[PDB]
């Protein structure tokens, strides 16, 4: 089975997995950049192995550094965490072609759900709602493309296979003609919808779970900034219809391990965007109020073995928020890079914190600017939220700006509060 | 209703209290000595009084400063945490008789179980079990004594109402009458039982419920060090059965709040030894395995309100453990008084941090040694192990020496792992 795996990446997720894979006795290979020997996760390792200088093209997507670390180690399986290659196709390939395994989907599953248009074919094929579209590439034929964004109805989007907004016919055909600078399909154009996204698990055994949704709708540039579980106003029924269809697609499309199914969700019905072929940040909302262990059963699923439940054992229980602490500008949202010299987390009950930094660490310029997410979980919406706002208020980082300003004003929100707001909401309070 | 708190406490429970408060909206008022002005909980409430200097007797001890304090504040109620006058009778009477109410139960109620003697009548009363003993006081005449003696069988152990053993008659007169230097009663000694303890909640509204049970037996010195829930082969049956036992003596006694019959456990068999009448240090394993947030509970039930669930809605899932990090040689046990230069504090699924310590806090010499309760929780036994055993090796306290080298011992040992090991266990190792 798998006895040693490279975690290909860094931060907290490169923790998460360090975590999951000691819980499992199963060794650790940390590769990481020259900025990054100070990671948690990097001094908690069993090998270290540094596979390049700082910026994330001559290290963390330097994919032959990488396969040439599993190789030196002799490790069994490469986990990609998310980001950086975790969708990448080749990486997949070249590393299954390499002798390890690949801990995420087939690299052929990843190309066709890497790409627009073959994603929502497949989608359709298996039965999952998808936004009304031209279903397949538009020509350059115009009296066509008309028909068919009349058909569709305006507001229409064009849309890169791999995103301009139409309201009206007259600007249809240079709408189109402009957004290829390759391929393009256009959709119906949803004003005011939330994002909510179907987590599930698929394995070697000819299983595949869902593990209920979450609301991500919380946004700033695209940027997901609050995430919860579940989501409002969704009710069993319509958790297990869209659902069953999300399970029964991986299926059809032969996934394997953890994805999840992003749908715009408006006026009750669930349209297809996007699925990730890996874990998301976001995932631990999910554990919360399931009780799986979705990186540990990533690397169960990786080594052959089964999902360790069956669907009818989930049952979604209570309600969970997390947030994102990103090391910016809580108003311009510029990044904050340098030392944390006091670290205080939060806890107690229902408060959970997923975080490498520590008290003398360093934030590099490099990568991204996340440095923790405290996720809190409660019986009721209502006490998840309470429970983020305290846990809040008590957690101090020094040396440097944070978001927690932002979130605190999103949490006192009294549209929020109620829950159900759009993916448009957070930019226009701003 | 309840609008505002007295928090009459210190350390990890004062802010375990503070954060329960603070999630229902109550006022909080954070009653302190000289020594604590640097509390995280003191940093963090509405409203702060120092109540006397620092040594216990004339601080947190201090019936009229505290009493006082909540005079001026106009308070509504006093929550005592665990120790210093929790069980103080004196001091519930004059809470109550002073107009403020005592979150806890009832001044009769508390002398009631406050001694050996007639706590022990009242459980043999409500058909709680109890060990085999003299029911009630010993006289000194010798020849009925011996009589007794006989009839519970060696060895035997003589008892304070408010602890000697004999191990054969020749030496029984002589053993009790030294015990007394007051009074006295008899029962058997238990040589190698465990230490398992039922969790209950009594309210104003005639509920009763418990919530399982922990088994609290790697102690030393009679103090606590790792606690666990459930208690490794306790079935349901027998936990509906004792657990039943214990809620109905709630109600016959008129028990009012959270509280805990602590039984020793021997070849199948409970029998009572104590009843806490106040929330205990390990009330947080009980929590992760049943949902109940217990500090909560007892706020709701001294506002007049009832248990918020029914014994129907609560089911046991997964297992949980607690390791008491204290400030303290791991050898030794000299207490370690000093500042924490940095703390690093673990995290991830099924961690939880209670402590009120932070990076640049000196811990103080004036009261106890404990720093910090980390608690995990897993699907199994076997997982909240490991879970521990990570999230140890992930702590850091700088500048003073902790007991983690030895919750590292306790949990690698073979017989730990394996689970039901008795009272004197842990003393036996080292
Ligand atoms: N039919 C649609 N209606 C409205 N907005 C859309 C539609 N399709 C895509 N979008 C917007 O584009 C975003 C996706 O952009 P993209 O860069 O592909 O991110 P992702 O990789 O998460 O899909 C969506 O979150 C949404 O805001
Ligand atoms: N019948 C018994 N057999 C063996 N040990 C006993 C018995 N009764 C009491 N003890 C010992 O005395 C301890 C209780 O001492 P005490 O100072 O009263 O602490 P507590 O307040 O927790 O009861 C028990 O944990 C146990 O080790």
């Amino acid at each position: 089975m798998l006895e040693k795996v490279v975690i290909a990446n860094r931060g907290e997720i490169a923790l998460r997995i360090l975590r999951a894979c000691k819980e499992l006795g199963i060794k650790t290979v940390a590769v990481h950049s020259t900025a990054d020997r100070d990671l948690k996760h990097v001094l908690l390792a069993d090998e270290t192995i540094c596979i390049g200088p700082a910026p994330s093209a001559k290290s963390y997507l330097n994919i032959p550094a990488i396969i040439a670390a599993a190789e030196v180690t002799g490790a069994d399986a490469i986990h990609p965490g998310y980001g950086f290659l975790s969708e990448n196709a080749d990486f997949a390939e070249q590393v299954e072609r390499s002798g390890f395994t690949f801990i995420g989907p087939t690299a052929d599953v990843i190309r066709l759900m890497g790409d627009k248009v073959s994603a929502i074919k497949a989608m359709k094929k298996a039965g999952v709602p998808c936004v009304p579209g031209s279903d397949g590439p538009v020509s350059n034929d115009i009296a066509k493309n008309k028909e068919i964004a009349k058909r569709i109805g305006y507001p229409i989007i064009i849309k890169a296979s791999g995103m301009r907004v139409v309201r009206s016919e007259d600007a249809l055909e240079e709408s189109i003609a402009m957004t290829k600078a390759d391929m393009v399909y256009m959709e119906k154009y949803l004003e005011n919808p939330r994002h909510v996204e179907i987590q599930v698990l698929a394995d070697t055994h000819g299983n595949a779970v869902y593990l209920a949704e979450r609301d991500c709708s919380m946004q700033r540039r695209h940027q997901k900034v609050v995430e919860e579980a579940p989501a409002p106003g969704i009710t069993e029924e319509v958790r297990r219809d869209i659902g069953s269809r999300c399970a029964n697609a991986c299926v059809e499309i032969g996934y394997r391990g953890a994805g999840t199914f992003e749908f715009l969700y408006e006026n009750g019905e669930f349209y297809f965007i996007e699925m990730n072929t890996r874990i998301q940040v976001e995932h631990p909302v999910t554990e919360m109020i399931t009780g799986v262990d979705l990186v540990k059963e990533q690397l169960r699923i990786a080594a052959g073995l089964p999902i360790s439940f069956k669907q009818e054992d989930i049952k979604v229980k209570g309600h969970a928020m997390e947030c994102r602490i990103n090391a910016e500008d809580p108003k311009t949202f510029l990044p904050s890079p340098g030392k944390v010299n006091h670290l205080h987390s939060p806890g107690g009950l229902g408060v959970r914190w997923d975080s490498h930094v520590y008290g003398g660490y360093t934030v590099p310029p490099h990568y991204d600017s996340m440095i923790a997410k405290l996720i809190t979980y409660g019986d009721t919406r209502e006490v998840a939220i309470r429970r983020m706002q305290n846990a809040l208020s008590e957690t101090i980082i020094d040396g440097i700006k944070t978001n927690i300003p932002l979130h605190e004003l999103i949490l006192e929100d009294e549209n929020f509060q109620k829950g159900g707001t759009n993916i448009h909401y957070l930019e226009k309070k701003l």
